[PDB]
């Protein structure tokens, strides 16, 4: 799929890291690149407006 594109968190990724980009379960996410072949980097604009953004694994969400 060409980047940029959508996606949908099939679960919740949580964790301690900076890098790491976290979401809620049913969060759309924008993918504007392809790490390696198990993680994405994408963002989201969270409850509060700001713009988060982040590397999140691929198995987490449905292009």
């Amino acid at each position: 799929p060409e980047v940029p594109f959508k996606v949908v968190a099939q679960f919740p990724y949580k964790s301690d890291y900076e890098d790491d980009l976290n979401f809620e379960k049913d969060q759309e996410i924008i993918v504007t690149s392809v790490e390696d072949a198990e993680w994405y980097f994408g963002e989201y604009q969270d409850s509060n407006g700001d713009v988060i953004e982040g590397i999140f694994p691929k198995s987490f969400v449905a292009v």
